[PDB]
């Protein structure tokens, strides 16, 4: 319904000039459980990971998972319908 | 399962007092193809437009989604068992 | 398909170490229908909360309300050819 095709954030993996480093790294699993505190400022490539994730992840729910469960069910249904043709036509 | 509703970020679209201009607005391709970098600082707009897209999506997803995939499977299975039944009174 | 497998960020529901208030926290709907200004300065806790909700609600469909829909879909096509392979078998 949203008027904007989904964009994966950071979906190409390279190094940046300012780090050197590859543009997302995963956050230690500390930071994961707990998060961030005043004072903080997150490090980019956190950043962008976390981003990635969220996006790349609503991206295979909506182009891959689903346009494969509609054909999927619809294939199920016609399949059934089939096997009952047969069954009749006897 | 997650416990409370999931709101939208920025819902609205207006025009920020601070700014005048809209309240969000798309990253340029570049910065999505590999995000930001040390020296690199974050806008309001893309800030606020990465979050509502996450937000909208996820809505789109769970509460519109699912419910009417649930009825459009109610509703083959009825519809195939309305017409074998047919063949089978006849 | 998605490399990345989800993590619930700021998973862990704790007082911050540095401030008595909690780790997490839903943003004043005022600022959820705009969105940040220029020169507003974002705070961990709604950072945490809104990502927290967001890596909740997508972990929470990708392992969970597919495989369920899945199953009753499975379910609901057995108990149907079930039907009409007795109704025709009499």
């Amino acid at each position: 319904k949203p008027k904007d095709p989904i964009y994966v954030w950071a979906a190409a993996d390279v190094n940046l000039p300012g780090t050197g480093r590859p543009n997302k790294s995963k956050p230690i699993d500390d930071l994961l459980a707990k998060g961030y505190d005043k004072g903080q400022k997150p490090a980019a490539e956190e950043f962008n990971y976390i981003l990635n994730m969220s996006s790349a992840w609503v991206n295979w729910i909506v182009n891959e998972k689903f346009p494969e469960l509609e054909a999927e069910i619809a294939r199920l249904l016609a399949e059934l319908e089939n096997r009952i043709n047969q069954q009749l036509a006897v």
